[PDB]
Protein backbone atom coordinates (compact mmCIF):
# COMPACT_ATOMS: atom_id res chain seq x y z
CA UNK A 1 0.00 0.00 0.00
CA UNK A 2 1.13 3.28 -0.77
CA UNK A 3 -0.16 7.04 -0.46
CA UNK A 4 -1.28 6.64 -4.32
CA UNK A 5 -3.41 3.84 -3.87
CA UNK A 6 -4.53 5.60 -0.10
CA UNK A 7 -6.17 7.96 -1.73
CA UNK A 8 -7.41 5.91 -4.70
CA UNK A 9 -9.75 3.99 -2.30
CA UNK A 10 -10.66 6.90 -0.53
CA UNK A 11 -11.53 9.44 -3.50
CA UNK A 12 -12.40 7.08 -6.04
CA UNK A 13 -12.46 7.44 -10.17
CA UNK A 14 -15.20 9.31 -11.97
CA UNK A 15 -14.19 10.53 -15.56
CA UNK A 16 -17.14 13.09 -15.90
CA UNK A 17 -17.76 15.72 -13.92
CA UNK A 18 -19.52 15.04 -10.36
CA UNK A 19 -19.84 16.93 -7.33
CA UNK A 20 -18.06 15.98 -3.81
CA UNK A 21 -19.18 15.41 -0.62
CA UNK A 22 -19.60 19.54 -0.23
CA UNK A 23 -21.63 19.60 -3.64
CA UNK A 24 -18.31 21.30 -5.47
CA UNK A 25 -17.72 20.31 -8.98
CA UNK A 26 -14.84 17.79 -9.15
CA UNK A 27 -13.67 15.31 -11.82
CA UNK A 28 -10.99 12.33 -11.51
CA UNK A 29 -9.66 11.32 -8.51
CA UNK A 30 -10.70 13.94 -6.10
CA UNK A 31 -9.41 16.67 -8.64
CA UNK A 32 -11.55 19.81 -7.14
CA UNK A 33 -12.49 21.95 -9.97
CA UNK A 34 -14.11 25.02 -8.37
CA UNK A 35 -16.00 25.97 -5.84
CA UNK A 36 -18.39 28.08 -7.39
CA UNK A 37 -22.21 26.91 -8.51
CA UNK A 38 -21.69 26.99 -11.97
CA UNK A 39 -21.45 24.09 -14.05
CA UNK A 40 -19.91 26.21 -17.20
CA UNK A 41 -17.39 27.98 -14.86
CA UNK A 42 -16.30 24.26 -13.91
CA UNK A 43 -16.05 22.99 -17.29
CA UNK A 44 -13.69 26.09 -17.72
CA UNK A 45 -11.51 24.87 -14.92
CA UNK A 46 -11.36 21.47 -16.56
CA UNK A 47 -10.76 22.68 -19.86
CA UNK A 48 -7.44 24.90 -18.66
CA UNK A 49 -6.81 22.06 -16.37
CA UNK A 50 -6.35 19.44 -19.21
CA UNK A 51 -5.39 21.76 -21.98
CA UNK A 52 -7.75 20.56 -24.80
CA UNK A 53 -11.58 20.93 -24.88
CA UNK A 54 -13.17 18.44 -23.03
CA UNK A 55 -16.90 19.05 -23.13
CA UNK A 56 -16.88 17.96 -18.81
CA UNK A 57 -14.84 14.29 -19.87
CA UNK A 58 -11.83 13.40 -19.50
CA UNK A 59 -9.71 10.14 -20.13
CA UNK A 60 -8.33 7.76 -17.20
CA UNK A 61 -4.57 9.00 -18.42
CA UNK A 62 -5.91 12.28 -18.12
CA UNK A 63 -7.50 11.79 -14.53
CA UNK A 64 -4.08 10.18 -13.38
CA UNK A 65 -2.08 12.66 -14.13
CA UNK A 66 -4.32 15.40 -12.71
CA UNK A 67 -3.79 13.00 -9.51
CA UNK A 68 0.22 12.84 -9.91
CA UNK A 69 0.32 16.45 -9.94
CA UNK A 70 -2.11 16.71 -6.76
CA UNK A 71 -0.03 14.63 -4.61
CA UNK A 72 3.02 16.11 -5.47
CA UNK A 73 1.38 19.41 -4.45
CA UNK A 74 0.02 18.25 -1.25
CA UNK A 75 3.86 17.08 -0.39
CA UNK A 76 5.24 20.17 -1.29
CA UNK A 77 2.67 22.17 0.60
CA UNK A 78 3.36 20.59 3.53
CA UNK A 79 7.04 20.99 3.46
CA UNK A 80 6.90 24.88 2.91
CA UNK A 81 4.28 25.00 5.60
CA UNK A 82 5.97 25.94 8.98
CA UNK A 83 3.25 24.23 11.10
CA UNK A 84 3.31 21.03 8.83
CA UNK A 85 6.95 20.68 8.24
CA UNK A 86 7.57 19.78 11.59
CA UNK A 87 5.16 17.15 11.98
CA UNK A 88 5.72 15.28 8.78
CA UNK A 89 9.34 15.25 9.55
CA UNK A 90 8.62 13.64 13.15
CA UNK A 91 6.55 11.12 11.51
CA UNK A 92 7.28 7.32 10.16
CA UNK A 93 6.51 6.58 6.63
CA UNK A 94 2.90 5.30 7.32
CA UNK A 95 1.58 8.34 9.43
CA UNK A 96 3.15 10.72 6.58
CA UNK A 97 0.96 9.11 4.08
CA UNK A 98 -1.79 9.87 6.39
CA UNK A 99 -0.99 13.70 7.00
CA UNK A 100 -1.24 13.85 3.33
CA UNK A 101 -4.24 12.36 3.22
CA UNK A 102 -5.66 15.15 5.12
CA UNK A 103 -4.24 17.93 3.15
CA UNK A 104 -4.78 16.39 0.05
CA UNK A 105 -9.05 16.47 1.10
CA UNK A 106 -8.83 19.71 3.11
CA UNK A 107 -5.98 21.76 1.80
CA UNK A 108 -2.95 22.77 3.82
CA UNK A 109 -4.56 25.56 5.68
CA UNK A 110 -7.22 23.26 6.70
CA UNK A 111 -5.21 21.00 8.20
CA UNK A 112 -2.51 23.53 9.87
CA UNK A 113 -5.74 24.83 12.50
CA UNK A 114 -6.11 21.06 13.90
CA UNK A 115 -3.70 22.74 16.30
CA UNK A 116 -4.09 20.63 19.07
CA UNK A 117 -4.27 17.04 17.35
CA UNK A 118 -0.74 18.04 15.62
CA UNK A 119 0.55 19.04 18.48
CA UNK A 120 -0.01 15.31 19.96
CA UNK A 121 1.27 13.87 17.11
CA UNK A 122 4.66 15.28 16.92
CA UNK A 123 4.47 13.77 20.67
CA UNK A 124 3.30 10.34 19.75
CA UNK A 125 0.46 10.51 21.84
CA UNK A 126 -1.13 8.43 19.18
CA UNK A 127 -4.64 7.48 21.19
CA UNK A 128 -5.12 11.19 22.61
CA UNK A 129 -4.04 12.19 19.01
CA UNK A 130 -7.03 10.15 17.54
CA UNK A 131 -9.56 11.22 20.17
CA UNK A 132 -8.65 14.74 19.24
CA UNK A 133 -9.05 14.62 15.47
CA UNK A 134 -12.53 13.04 15.87
CA UNK A 135 -13.97 16.02 17.57
CA UNK A 136 -13.77 18.19 14.33
CA UNK A 137 -16.60 18.76 11.50
CA UNK A 138 -14.31 16.64 9.00
CA UNK A 139 -14.70 13.76 10.78
CA UNK A 140 -18.55 14.33 11.42
CA UNK A 141 -19.63 15.05 7.78
CA UNK A 142 -16.93 11.82 6.34
CA UNK A 143 -17.06 9.41 9.24
CA UNK A 144 -15.82 6.40 7.21
CA UNK A 145 -12.71 8.15 5.50
CA UNK A 146 -11.86 10.05 8.76
CA UNK A 147 -11.93 6.67 10.79
CA UNK A 148 -9.69 4.89 8.28
CA UNK A 149 -7.67 8.00 8.15
CA UNK A 150 -7.33 8.52 12.52
CA UNK A 151 -6.55 4.42 12.35
CA UNK A 152 -3.82 5.03 10.64
CA UNK A 153 -2.48 7.38 12.55
CA UNK A 154 -3.42 5.48 15.75
CA UNK A 155 -1.42 2.15 14.83
CA UNK A 156 0.85 3.06 11.78
CA UNK A 157 -0.16 0.66 9.73
CA UNK A 158 -2.75 0.11 7.22
CA UNK A 159 -4.92 -2.11 8.49
CA UNK A 160 -7.60 0.29 7.73
CA UNK A 161 -6.92 -0.01 3.83
CA UNK A 162 -6.45 -4.14 3.86
CL1 LIG B 1 -4.48 22.21 -12.24
CL1 LIG C 1 -17.05 8.98 4.66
Amino acid sequence: MNIFEMLRIDEGLRLKIYKDTEGYYTIGIGHLLTKSPSLNASKSELDKAIGRNTNGVITKDEAEKLFNQDVDAAVRGILRNAKLKPVYDSLDAVRRAALINMVFQMGETGVAGFTNSLRMLQQKRWDEAAVNLAKSRWYNQTPNRAKRVITTFRTGTWDAYK
